[PDB]
């Protein structure tokens, strides 16, 4: 399998739903009391929903949490999707375990060509509508900037990275809206838009996690 496939259950521990009475965006467990996510995922009465794979059925190693708080980002700009990040704290500590476990903040930026995980149960056709029930993965490269912002001309910050094919075909574009992009064992990126959906020379567009870090940390330690 060349792009989209099963993830498996439980593969990808740190993956979490959001869902207002219908899963909406993805997120990122970061310790046992605070998500990740995108800022366009805000919402009220979030319900965190932990350990999930097929998330129309109760298979039993969920855990429902609801949220207790978000903060979005200061200088989120919902035009241009600058700085698309957002936190979330859990009412209660979620229990962590084989299946429902946190993943590490980045210590440094991945490079140009580190193959990366994108993980979400998002749209599966770049033409028409397919939302499928478990956990979905795709394997792909950071693009290089050149290449990134030569396909959205005027479009591309600092706070944004691609990743995929310049042919197009494999992609994340509602293809789970705040969910993860982990590279070598941490979190590098966050699923933030992308025109059009696996068009050629349109990839996916992704929110810098590592320029985020020293917030990330201040805001959790402080709320
Ligand atoms: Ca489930």
């Amino acid at each position: 399998i060349v792009g989209g496939y099963t993830c498996g259950a439980n593969t990808v521990p740190y993956q979490v739903s959001l869902n207002s009475g219908y899963h909406f965006c993805g997120g990122s467990l970061i310790n046992s009391q605070w998500v990740v996510s995108a800022a366009h995922c805000y919402k009220s009465g979030i319900q965190v929903r932990l350990g999930e794979d097929n998330i129309n059925v109760v298979e039993g190693n969920e855990q429902f949490i609801s949220a207790s708080k978000s903060i979005v980002h200061p200088s989120y700009n919902s035009n241009t999707l600058n700085n698309d990040i957002m936190l979330i704290k859990l009412k209660s500590a979620a229990s962590l375990n084989s299946r429902v476990a946190s993943i590490s903040l980045p210590t440094s930026c991945a490079s140009a060509g580190t193959q990366c995980l994108i993980s979400g149960w998002g749209n599966t056709k770049s033409s028409g509508t397919s939302y499928p029930d478990v956990l979905k993965c795709l394997k792909a490269p950071i693009l290089s900037d050149s290449s990134c912002k030569s396909a959205y001309p005027g479009q591309i910050t600092s706070n944004m990275f691609c990743a995929g094919y310049l042919e197009g075909g494999k992609d994340s574009c509602q293809g789970d809206s705040g969910g993860p992009v982990v590279c070598s064992g941490k979190l590098q990126g966050i699923v933030s838009w992308g025109s059009g959906c696996a068009q050629k020379n349109k990839p996916g567009v992704y929110t810098k996690v590592c320029n985020y870090v020293s917030w990330i940390k201040q805001t959790i330690a402080s709320n």
